[PDB]
């Protein structure tokens, strides 16, 4: 049947007749009478039951003898009479009222349903998560009403109570008694909203006025919300989202639910509170207005198993508050004024009828309640204790269970209350044995809670003592708390793709993880040999800047705001926002291109800009206190890093905030100028010095210490060390300003010479203008081979695809192998001696020559592109060409439109030839460009050119190219160019910044080329292979400065941290927002003060009567 | 609606097409011309609202091979039973 | 529209409900007017199925597909999306 | 120290602070022990130190190693001097 309800769970029928007060009367005839009202002990009539069974009853006689005996009449019990028989009632209910429709479920039950079962219903069935707290309501059972202060203030506390820690609110669930205020609390404070406080009320079945309504199989129980009075039996209160109801086997009898009720929440606190926290669910109590047996249940839970505390508010009405006078009244241990049993027993008799000798039972029990108020709390609501009934209620559950502040803490972790921990957890004078704190720290990191990590690590807690590798390589591998798919992928992929099933993670498979993120040639610390050994061998696991290994992990298990924070706390701030950058970065790319069940790329994307913008606004801080001491930020090695530096890092990132910062920019143009100082030489001296060496000895160097922030190789460094001649030409012929335009003179040399080559006819064999041409493109292919193999990458086939991805080194590739082909054919070749152009080898070869050198006017664009006026310019025509495709195939349709039909007009006898695919395209495209062959239009006109394709229909063509040019050299030519001026809006609007963070590849490019251009340059490659096959730029800072670089760092990292909240904290419209929160504070309290003024006046006449 | 109302056991055939043909309170020009179309263009001068002829118009408003409920068979029935 | 069920399908209907009226008043010509108002009408119910939508869709996405293309069976069997092609609600 | 704390004295400023210490007391002196370093000052809270925790916003920290520990009174003089030789120089 599917209906686990109907199968395991059943309810309860009368199967037998029992006749109560059956008292014979009006209308004389017995058996009218006797069948009009003769009630069951069960409660019901024998004509209501008919069950069946019931029915042979009402056709003979109540189901029994006649008399038969008074001596058994008694003798019911649902043990004895009462049948099984599955439920009817598992439906859902659709409470009517305001602008929704606070949708229900229910079911009913036997009172003796095992406690198991009915969780088995609760959380199997009915999906509702575990709690981590419960409010077990017992208070009033009658319509009581309470007054506009309490009504609010205890409202929000119980409700919000129940919203931080996730909590099961439990009431009788019915809205005469707590269920009709703890359910119209609910209402008011919008704890629907985005939201949900779950709430059951355990009531009887038998009872709930329409129950009749409810019964049939799973149906939207249309329970009608009648107010109506007349059924006093209850109107079930219409918030509750939940209602189990004791289908003991009676009707019009109460209690069936007391054991039950207690026994759910017997096995709610007997079951793991989040597996990582070990501890049962804590159980509080609470009491509203609430009758003598609500008092007498306090006897229940003081003095019962795990003391349950009880959480009596004062000034609710007449049991929750007289428990306050009690309580007040008496000492810590119960001692009462001896008068109080003397004047207490006429508040129960002024309260309740309840008597005088049953008064002084009361107060007995009730002081046998109060001999033990270390576990009981008065909420007093008058003069704002706990100020919200929540902290009395939480608070309650950390005091009186001889727990430990470890197992106070513990709970308050799991609950998302610091306040709760950082006031009373955290309280003046307290134990916290050895390693509470650190056991603590490994439950809220793995939890993910920032707050009590916060909080720990001001707490006396230390991440230096507290990393240790079990510990660490735990932290990696659980997936208790938010838990990232990702990286279960990731090290699917370096471990060849193959899990062991369980496959516990080590630190080791992780640092594959990131040298794969990272990317390039990372090494991290994981893979290392040391620390690859003493893992496997494994005091000194303590791992000395812990703070680095959990940034990683926060990032690589996507928890951000626990990144964010570790971030925050110890060095190498600006390094560390740079690798998170491109860790999420790179994970953001592997989910778009993994693509598998994998998703949440955005979010990464978002992540790597939030770290990326925070290195960017240290470096402007950093900057703005020493801009020299900030250029050698961007370049000191890290070591903790593989060796690697912050700025090689963010352009890893291809973060341009950063690259297009004015520090690096500035550095950037030292290391173009290298010992050059261009501010008082120019480049018009440059070019001088390199065509007049003399002149080098008469430009002005520098020194050693406007040097000093530069990043330098080991000869630059040492060259300097030990300014003569000799050393006065190394510092010009290896700066790359001097490389550019030593490479570009003979680049321009060499375009002069292949253009006279072509221009002039060639005999047999080359001259030695075509013999310089071949020698440099041959030693230019080299040098770019060199460039590949010497790249940064360390797999060939990702040098490869990385250079291969740039626009000038395809071209290049192309325009020299397409050369070679050239030469080949133009030498290669049986020259004919009558004709050069007869031997069509020659010819060809000639023919790529004249095709090639279209590739060696276009690299001249790259150069250009190095200025940053000319720049924009191609990067524009670039975006021009590539996105103007779907312009240009509606262009050359609409060519075909009229080419076609023009050629088939205009010559209709012609045999098919390659002509005809020539004659659809020629005169149509030069159309565009606004030649509209104006003598050949009307082929039959005197003026014509064509006098003799005049014939049939030649008079349409006229027509037929009217409407072309208005479609093609007006619309379309118009919109390409609509299209290329949005291209240029664009462009110039990023221009500048796309600039700036090119200037880095091509800066560090002409650091790393040999000092001789193209033709010399196999002199430099020669020199530079024979040292290796017989045997970059780093900045060297003593440890003099070294020391105050650091320095520098922290007093710009702390000077930034600072600022950022100063700000903050002021704002614009947060400041009137601030204020509308101050507005609230005002109108309470002129409105406590302007409710005394009443009280005060009163006072003065009532002093004057 | 929130005071004991249920609109389940209120909204009777007769009520209902009372509640359509009513010129107290707000009223639309609009309908009146739209029951004018779909009935031929013709009214009785009189011409009590039926819930039939408002279906018509909705199919009409709707568009395409729209089918109210108003206009079916059972519904049509049952309609001039009751 | 609060009330009840099917909201987002009765947001979809009134905005073609009142589209159309919109059209025939500034087709019919006569007597009548305020057709400005009725467009206005359907926008705002046709903002509210768009609403939902987004709002079903931020939960889960595969089920929201399903919703655009479960038969409703108290309108004439048809779609909420084919509902909203016929009023050219194109957010 | 404690109200330089809040008042976010810090922000974009110093308030200079400076604590006139004995060495022999401080819980943990130990530890301090050694040359420049990073001194790993643990920040332990734990009452079992009466000596005592050195206020952690005090910027600064001359510690009189008298030559003695559990005794009191190495900077009653010292800590007055330095003053006097505070007020004995000009102020711009
Ligand atoms: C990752 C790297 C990035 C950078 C890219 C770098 C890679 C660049 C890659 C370049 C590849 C270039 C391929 C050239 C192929 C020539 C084909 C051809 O037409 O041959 C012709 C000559 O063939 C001969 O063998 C005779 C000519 C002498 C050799 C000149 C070509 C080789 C130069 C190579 C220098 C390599 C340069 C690179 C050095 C590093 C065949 O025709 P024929 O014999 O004339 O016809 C005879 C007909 N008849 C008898 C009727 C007359
Ligand atoms: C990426 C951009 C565009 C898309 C790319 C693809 C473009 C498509 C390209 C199509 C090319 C057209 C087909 C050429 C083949 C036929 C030529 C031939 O064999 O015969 C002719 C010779 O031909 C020539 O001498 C060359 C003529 C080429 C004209 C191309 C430029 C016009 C514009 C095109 C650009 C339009 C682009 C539209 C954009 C708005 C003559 O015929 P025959 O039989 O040799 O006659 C011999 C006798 N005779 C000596 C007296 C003559
Ligand atoms: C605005 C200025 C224009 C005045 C307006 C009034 C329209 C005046 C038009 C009047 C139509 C009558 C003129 C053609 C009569 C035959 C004469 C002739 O020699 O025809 C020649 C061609 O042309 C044709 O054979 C037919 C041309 C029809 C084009 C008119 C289209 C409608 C113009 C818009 C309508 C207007 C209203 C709508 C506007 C919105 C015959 O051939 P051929 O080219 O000499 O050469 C072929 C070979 N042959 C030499 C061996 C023969
Ligand atoms: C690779 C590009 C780099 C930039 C440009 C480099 C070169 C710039 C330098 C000069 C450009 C011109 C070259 C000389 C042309 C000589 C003309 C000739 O054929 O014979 C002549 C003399 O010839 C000699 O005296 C032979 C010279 C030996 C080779 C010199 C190589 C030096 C450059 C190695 C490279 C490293 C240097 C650069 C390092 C940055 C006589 O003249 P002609 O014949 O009556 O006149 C020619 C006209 N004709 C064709 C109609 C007949
Ligand atoms: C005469 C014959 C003339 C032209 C023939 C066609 C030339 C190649 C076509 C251009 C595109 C191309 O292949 O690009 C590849 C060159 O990969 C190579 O292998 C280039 C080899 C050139 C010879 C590189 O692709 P990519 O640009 O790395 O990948 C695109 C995406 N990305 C840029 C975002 C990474
Ligand atoms: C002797 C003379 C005879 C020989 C003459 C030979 C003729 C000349 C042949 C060709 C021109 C020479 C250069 C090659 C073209 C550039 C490649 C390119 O776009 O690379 C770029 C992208 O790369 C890709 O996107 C890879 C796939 C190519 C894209 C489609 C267009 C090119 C294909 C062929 C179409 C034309 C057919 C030509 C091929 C047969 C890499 O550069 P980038 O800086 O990263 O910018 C890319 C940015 N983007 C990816 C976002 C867009
Ligand atoms: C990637 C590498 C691609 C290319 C590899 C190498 C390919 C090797 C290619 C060619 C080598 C073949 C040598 C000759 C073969 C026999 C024919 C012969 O000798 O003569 C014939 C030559 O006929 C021709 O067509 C010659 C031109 C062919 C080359 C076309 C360009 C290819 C390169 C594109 C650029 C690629 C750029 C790619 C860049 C990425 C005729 O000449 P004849 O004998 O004087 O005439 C006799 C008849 N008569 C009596 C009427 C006069
Ligand atoms: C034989 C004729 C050859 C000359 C051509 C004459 C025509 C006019 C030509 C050119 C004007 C540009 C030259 C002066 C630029 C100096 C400043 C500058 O822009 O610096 C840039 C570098 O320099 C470049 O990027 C310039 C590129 C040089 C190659 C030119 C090839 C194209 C011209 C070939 C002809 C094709 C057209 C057809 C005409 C025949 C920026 O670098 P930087 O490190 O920032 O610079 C210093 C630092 N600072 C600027 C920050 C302070
Ligand atoms: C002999 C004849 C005369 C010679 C003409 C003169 C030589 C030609 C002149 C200019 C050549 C182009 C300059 C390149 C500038 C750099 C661009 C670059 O780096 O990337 C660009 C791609 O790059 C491309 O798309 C390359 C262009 C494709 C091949 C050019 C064909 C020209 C003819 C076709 C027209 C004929 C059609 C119709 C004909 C019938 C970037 O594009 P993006 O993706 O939008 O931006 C990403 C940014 N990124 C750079 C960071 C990646
Ligand atoms: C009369 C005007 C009527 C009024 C004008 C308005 C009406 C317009 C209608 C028609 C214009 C008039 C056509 C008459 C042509 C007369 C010349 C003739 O016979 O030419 C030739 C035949 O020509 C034909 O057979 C043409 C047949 C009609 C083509 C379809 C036109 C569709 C227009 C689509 C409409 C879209 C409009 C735009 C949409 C926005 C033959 O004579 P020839 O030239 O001397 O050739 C040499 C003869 N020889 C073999 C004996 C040597
Ligand atoms: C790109 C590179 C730029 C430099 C350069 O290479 C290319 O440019 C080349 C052009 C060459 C000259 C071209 C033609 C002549 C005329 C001839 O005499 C004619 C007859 C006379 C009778 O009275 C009337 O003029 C004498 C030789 C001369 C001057 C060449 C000399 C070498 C030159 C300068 C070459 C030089 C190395
Ligand atoms: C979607 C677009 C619609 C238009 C279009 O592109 C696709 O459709 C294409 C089909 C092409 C023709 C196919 C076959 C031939 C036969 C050949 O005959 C041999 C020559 C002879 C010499 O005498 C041998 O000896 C001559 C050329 C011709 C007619 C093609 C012309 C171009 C055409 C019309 C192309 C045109 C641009
Ligand atoms: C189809 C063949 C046989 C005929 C000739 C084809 C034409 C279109 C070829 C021959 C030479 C070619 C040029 C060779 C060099 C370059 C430089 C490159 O950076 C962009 C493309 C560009 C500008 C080419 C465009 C196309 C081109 C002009």
């Amino acid at each position: 049947q599917k209906s686990w309800i109907e199968s395991t769970l059943t309810k309860r029928e009368c199967v037998y007749i029992i006749p109560s007060s059956k008292d014979p009367h009006r209308c004389l005839p017995g058996c009218q009478i006797c069948q009009q009202l003769v009630r069951c002990f069960c409660g019901r009539l024998v004509k209501q039951h008919a069950c069946f069974t019931a029915s042979l009853a009402m056709k003979y006689s109540d189901v029994k003898l006649g008399e038969h005996f008074n001596q058994a009449i008694e003798e019911w019990s649902v043990e004895k009479h009462t049948e099984q028989s599955p439920t009817d009632a598992y439906g859902v209910i659709n409470f009517q009222g305001g602008s929704h429709s606070y949708r229900a479920k229910y079911v009913r039950l036997s009172y003796d349903t095992k406690p198991e079962i009915i969780l088995q219903l609760l959380l199997k069935e009915w999906q509702m998560e575990l709690p981590k707290l419960v409010i077990s309501v017992h208070g009033g059972m009658q319509k009581f009403e309470l007054h506009p202060r309490i009504k609010q203030l205890l409202g929000k506390g119980l409700i919000k109570a129940a919203v931080t820690t996730g909590a099961w609110i439990l009431t009788g669930g019915v809205n005469t008694g707590v269920a009709k205020h703890v359910g119209d609390a609910l209402k008011e404070h919008a704890s629907r909203s985005s939201r949900k406080i779950c709430t059951i009320g355990i009531a009887p079945w038998g009872v709930i006025e329409n129950r009749n309504d409810l019964v049939g199989r799973d149906v939207v129980a249309p329970y009608q919300t009648l107010l109506n009075p007349l059924s006093k039996l209850n109107v079930l209160n219409n918030l509750h989202s939940h209602f189990i109801l004791v289908d003991d086997g009676t009707v019009g009898k109460y209690g069936a639910e007391v054991r039950l009720r207690r026994e759910l929440e017997k096995t709610i606190n007997q079951q793991r509170i989040h597996a990582r926290i070990g501890q049962g669910v804590p159980v509080v109590a609470l009491i509203f207005e609430g009758g003598p047996n609500v008092i007498l249940t306090v006897l229940e839970y003081l003095q019962e198993s795990p003391p349950v505390p009880v959480v009596v508010c004062e000034g609710t009405g007449r049991a929750a508050d007289l428990l306050a006078y009690i309580h007040k009244q008496t000492e810590e241990g119960g001692n009462l004024p001896d008068a109080a049993e003397p004047d207490i027993i006429s508040t129960i008799k002024k309260t309740f009828n309840f008597g005088q000798s049953e008064a002084v039972h009361l107060f007995q029990t009730m002081m046998e309640c109060m001999k033990k108020k270390e576990l009981i709390t008065v909420f007093h609501i008058g003069s704002e204790d706990h100020q919200d009934i929540d902290v009395a209620i939480l608070t309650a559950l950390l005091k009186g269970t001889n727990a430990s502040a470890f197992d106070q803490l513990i709970l308050t972790l799991a609950w998302d209350r610091v306040d709760i921990a950082k006031n009373h957890v955290f309280v003046y004078g307290q134990q916290w044995l050895v390693g509470s704190l650190e056991q603590a720290m490994l439950d809220a990191l793995v939890m993910d809670r920032v707050s009590f990590v916060k909080l720990l690590i001001e707490n006396g807690v230390s991440m230096h003592k507290f990393l240790t590798i079990p510990r660490l390589e735990e932290l990696y591998n659980t997936k208790q708390g938010p838990t990232n798919p990702m990286l279960f992928h990731l090290i699917r992929d370096v471990k060849q793709g193959n899990l062991p099933p369980g496959y516990k993670i080590t630190l080791i498979d992780i640092g594959l993880v990131i040298e794969y993120l990272m990317g390039g040639t990372y090494r991290c610390t994981y893979t290392r040999k040391r620390f690859r050994l003493i893992y496997n061998s494994l005091e000194t696991k303590r791992f000395p800047y812990p703070l680095n290994e959990l940034l990683i992990w926060a990032c690589l298990m996507k928890r951000q705001v626990m990144a964010r924070f570790l971030w925050q706390h110890g060095e190498e701030s600006m390094a560390k926002a740079l690798v998170a950058c491109k860790i999420y970065r790179s994970m953001a790319y592997e989910a778009k291109q993994s693509d598998l069940v994998d998703d949440t790329s955005e979010e990464l994307k978002q992540y790597s800009n939030d770290f990326g913008q925070l290195a960017v606004e240290l470096l402007e801080q950093s900057f703005r206190q020493d801009e020299t001491m900030a250029m050698k930020l961007l370049t000191y090695e890290l070591k903790n890093w593989s060796n690697s530096t912050c700025l090689k890092l963010a352009v890893s990132s291809r973060l341009r905030p950063f690259v297009a910062h004015t520090c690096t920019q500035m550095l950037l143009s030292d290391m173009w100028m290298g010992r050059l100082n261009m501010r008082k030489n120019s480049w018009y001296k440059v070019i001088l010095s390199i065509l007049v060496p003399p002149a080098i000895l008469m430009l002005e160097y520098k020194t050693k210490a406007e040097m000093s922030h530069i990043p330098q190789s080991q000869d630059a460094h040492q060259m300097t060390m030990e300014l003569p001649i000799t050393r006065k030409f190394y510092a010009f012929y290896h700066a790359p300003i001097v490389k550019f335009w030593f490479n570009t003179l003979a680049y321009l040399g060499f375009l002069m010479l292949y253009t006279f080559v072509v221009l002039v006819k060639m005999e047999q064999l080359p001259s030695v203008q075509e013999w310089i041409v071949i020698a440099y493109i041959f030693t230019y292919a080299i040098e770019k081979v060199r460039e590949v193999f010497m790249s940064e990458a360390g797999k060939i086939s990702q040098k490869i695809k990385v250079w291969f991805s740039d626009y000038f080194n395809v071209s290049d590739t192309i325009a020299i192998i397409s050369f070679f082909v050239g030469f080949g054919l133009r030498f290669g070749a049986k020259w004919n001696y009558i004709n050069a152009y007869d031997n069509h080898v020659f010819v060809a070869g000639r023919l790529i020559y004249c095709l090639n050198i279209i590739f060696w006017y276009v690299r001249l664009l790259d150069f250009l592109a190095v200025n940053q006026q000319a720049g924009p310019y191609v990067m524009m025509i670039g975006k021009m060409v590539a996105n103007m495709f779907y312009i240009v195939v509606i262009m050359a349709l609409v060519l075909l439109s009229f080419g076609v039909p023009r050629k088939a007009i205009l010559y209709p006898h012609e045999e098919p030839s390659w002509s005809l695919a020539k004659d659809i395209v020629f005169h149509p495209y030069w159309m565009i460009f606004g030649e509209v062959y104006a003598y050949e239009i009307d082929v039959c006109a005197n003026d014509s050119t064509l006098p003799t394709i005049c014939g049939p229909g030649t008079w349409l063509t006229p027509f037929l190219q009217a409407v072309y040019l208005f479609v093609q050299y007006i619309i379309m030519v118009n919109l390409l160019i609509a299209f290329f001026n949005q291209v240029y809006l664009q462009v110039k609007a990023i221009s500048n910044i796309v600039w700036k963070y090119q200037r880095y590849h091509f800066i560090m490019a002409y650091h790393e080329k040999p000092v001789l251009p193209p033709p010399l340059i196999i002199l430099s490659h020669i020199v530079s292979l024979f040292c290796c096959v017989c045997k970059g730029p780093k900045l060297f800072l003593t440890e003099e400065d070294q020391k105050k670089l650091h320095d520098f760092e922290e007093q710009c990292v702390e000077m930034y941290f600072d600022e950022k909240d100063d700000k903050f904290n002021s704002g614009s419209e947060e400041r009137i927002r601030v204020t509308f929160e101050r507005v609230e504070q005002m109108s309470i309290q002129i409105k406590e003060v302007g409710d005394r003024v009443n009280y005060i006046k009163r006072s003065l006449q009532s002093l004057d009567s």
